[PDB]
């Protein structure tokens, strides 16, 4: 039975509004309703992995698992295995997988982050799951961010705290946050970004939604605007939104948006908004294709509609050779030529690099680079041809060209990372000097760039 080179992943996010679900929720797992929907001809084909994020979830873990497994069994006639379940307050993540994947999945991690301080600590935050699927690392984050149209900057702060403090994936990747630890990272939830239009325009917005004319509303969506201005979710993708706003509905119908201020809302307006979102970030040149992104029309117990997204994702096999694992393959080498980091920092410490990759036995520390002043006020750290030659565990090009090198640039004085990035080994040529590039981030904000040339030797 051959190992897959592709899997499909279902991501669901639903703010349940503290109410039990209706008896039938299969439309969610089938990607049916509004937006980019799944073809009827696929309905019996199970996804490989189902990741369900809930917010304001009133069920026990047992109660929800029973509903989820019974839903998937009805659709697919497959009894899914539970990979992980993790709940913080009323924020929950469930990962289910086809039974045939049980002995492909390992290194399962769970964690949560509580956002806010005092007043604002006690209900918002994020839960996450990571694991290995054969050679491929997968991370999943379900966040419920701060509510309210006038709190976009709080949501951005919540995002930065979650990506700093959520402890998933390989703890040896110590310079790297969750935005660099995974081949594929899916981040979803009630992100709570709103359509930023005046309150007086509520009925106009409703009109537009009835006409399925979303363009003038999406141009005011806070998440799209904040992402365009590089304030949040830097280097993440989101499929185009072609479904109606998923909040705030009157319960038991989808015919009415309930936007007006009420005691129950703290006298806040809730103009129709795309609160409920799925974003992802995959390593460079890895196959990832969104095949659905939409909302259900027939699940009406909450003031939010459920959102679905499905993905094709490239995966690799757990490679063994006669040499690695447990030794180097001397027919393999990675040389970084004429590399330099450009940093936004005002500091004047010396810097060194760390190269991290599961194609190495352990991470590699470089010598300190040579600091120069850049023309427009920046720091340029030059590494020349000084960088250590990297010795991969396996030389086979079928393995090595699918790998990635994570780079951290660290201060000699503090050993703290000033920037993290990633280089694909999916090159146009081997034994050939080829340009490489990554942006560098720290705490998920842009701090610089790393560019140079690479020369990759494989056994072929
Ligand atoms: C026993 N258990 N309860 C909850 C989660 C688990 C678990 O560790 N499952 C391992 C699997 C890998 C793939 C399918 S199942």
């Amino acid at each position: 039975q051959p190992e897959p080179d592709m899997i499909t992943i279902f991501i669901g996010t639903w703010n349940m509004g503290n109410a039990p679900p209706p008896k039938k929720i299969t439309s969610w797992f089938l990607s049916k309703g509004q937006g980019k929907t799944r073809d009827d001809s696929a309905d019996y084909i199970p996804h490989d992995i189902y990741v369900i994020g809930t917010q304001e979830d009133p069920l026990s873990e047992k109660e929800w698992l029973e509903i989820l497994k019974h839903s998937l069994q009805e659709i697919t006639s497959v009894t899914f295995k539970t990979v992980a379940i993790h709940t913080l307050w009323n924020i929950r993540i469930v990962v289910l997988a086809k039974p045939e994947h049980e002995n492909r999945i390992s290194h399962i991690c769970t964690d949560n982050v509580k956002t806010g301080i005092a007043n604002t600590l006690g209900n918002k935050g994020a839960v996450g799951v990571s694991f290995m699927f054969n050679g491929t690392s997968l991370g999943f984050v379900n966040s419920h961010l701060t509510s309210g149209s006038e709190k976009k900057l709080r949501r951005n702060q919540n995002y930065m705290n979650i990506l700093r403090f959520l402890a998933l994936g390989d703890k040896k990747l110590s310079p790297f946050n969750i935005t660099h630890r995974f081949t594929h990272l899916f981040w979803f939830g009630d992100l709570n970004y709103r359509v930023d239009l005046p309150t007086w325009e509520a009925e106009t917005i409703i009109q537009k939604i009835k006409q399925q004319q979303y363009a003038d509303l999406l141009s005011h969506d806070q998440l799209l605007t904040e992402r365009r201005e590089q304030k949040v979710f830097l280097h993440f993708e989101e499929e185009e939104i072609t479904f109606a706003p998923t909040y705030r509905f009157e319960r038991l119908t989808r015919d009415k948006y309930a936007y007006t201020k009420q005691k129950a809302t703290g006298m806040k307006y809730n103009l129709p908004s795309w609160c409920d979102r799925v974003l992802w970030k995959s390593y460079p040149l890895v196959h990832v294709v969104c095949q659905s992104y939409g909302s259900t029309s027939d699940i009406m117990t909450s003031d939010h509609s459920p959102v679905f997204a499905t993905f094709e994702a490239g995966v690799t096999s757990q490679f063994v050779s006669k040499n690695g694992p447990g030794t180097v393959d001397s027919q393999g080498q990675i040389e970084f030529l004429r590399c330099y980091a450009t940093l936004k920092t005002k500091s004047q410490t010396k810097f060194y690099l760390e190269f991290h990759s599961s194609c190495l036995e352990s991470f590699v520390k470089s010598q300190e680079g040579e600091n120069e002043e850049g023309s427009e006020g920046e720091l340029v750290v030059k590494f020349g041809e000084t960088l250590p030659k990297l010795k991969p565990i396996i030389s086979d090009p079928e393995y090595l060209l699918d790998q990635h090198i994570l780079i951290s640039i660290k201060s000699s004085d503090s050993d703290e990372s000033y920037g993290e990035g990633c280089i694909a080994l999916r090159l146009e040529a081997t034994e050939t000097q080829l340009p490489i590039y990554t942006p560098l981030t720290h705490h998920g904000e842009l701090t610089g760039h790393f560019q140079g040339e690479i020369k990759l030797q494989t056994s072929q």
